């Protein structure tokens, strides 16, 4: 997250860090939003390598123990069946990771609040991002989690010439633009958190930014839009 600010500990419970084993020790590589005690949501380009991954719960500092913190290893990995590596402009950039053992839920872990179907929402909505991702472009990973105001820039806008006009999709939500805040490497799969109806909601997955760099302007954090598949999301948990 550029432009970001630490988040209170434990102030985002859903959100989790998807590791990678690298020789003898973890590499935090992509964030996840918890939805179920042992699902985990998160973008389809964060598993397409094949490497050994774990999750991680109750997490605030990647470098030193919280006392929080609940590790966990993964079990199935089901990826979109649409989705395609050579081209995340086509959208389709979900995953949902089955976990080896239900985690359990307190104070700092909790599941993660989805959209219902179909829901769109109106231009310049309330929305936040976290992530331990990359501070500035080019940068290096937050060791405590950020957190950053990212309102919604609706798809005709996000659609136009103007801003990244083709190659974002119906079935993808805008956030930011303000050439100061915005996801960066790192932030990938993780949540946007948008205010409805006095609720916290989960209606994006981190997808991709502009090969520019991280926070440029008119060029908004894109995000898998979770509403698109709540359908989806349900027939792969009622059935593994
Ligand atoms: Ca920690």
């Amino acid at each position: 997250v550029v432009g970001g600010t630490e988040a209170q500990r434990n102030s985002w419970p859903s959100q989790i860090s998807l590791q990678y084993r690298s020789g003898s020790s973890w590499a935090h590589t992509c964030g996840g939003t918890l939805i179920r005690q042992n699902w985990v949501m998160t973008a389809a380009h964060c598993v397409d390598r094949e490497l050994t991954f774990r999750v991680v719960v109750g997490e605030h500092n990647l470098n030193q123990n919280n006392g929080t913190e609940q590790y966990v290893g993964v079990q199935k990995i089901v990826v979109h069946p649409y989705w395609n590596t050579d081209d995340v402009a086509a959208g389709y950039d979900i995953a949902l990771l089955r976990l080896a053992q239900s985690v359990t839920l307190n104070s700092y872990v909790q599941l993660g609040v989805l959209p219902r179907a179909g829901t769109i929402l109106a231009n310049n909505s309330p929305c936040y991002i976290t992530g331990w991702g990359l501070t500035r472009t080019n940068g290096q990973l937050a060791q405590t989690l950020q957190q950053a105001y990212l309102p919604t820039v609706d798809y005709a806008i996000c659609s136009s010439s103007s801003y990244w006009g083709s190659t974002v999709k119906n079935s993808m939500v805008c956030a930011g633009g303000d050439g100061v805040r915005s996801g960066c490497q790192g932030d990938s799969g993780g949540p946007l958190h948008c205010l409805v109806n006095g609720q916290y909601a989960v209606h994006g997955v981190t997808s991709f930014v502009s090969r520019l760099g991280c926070n440029v302007t008119r060029k908004p954090t894109v995000f898998t839009r979770v509403s698109a598949y709540i359908s989806w999301i349900n027939n792969v948990i009622a059935s593994n």
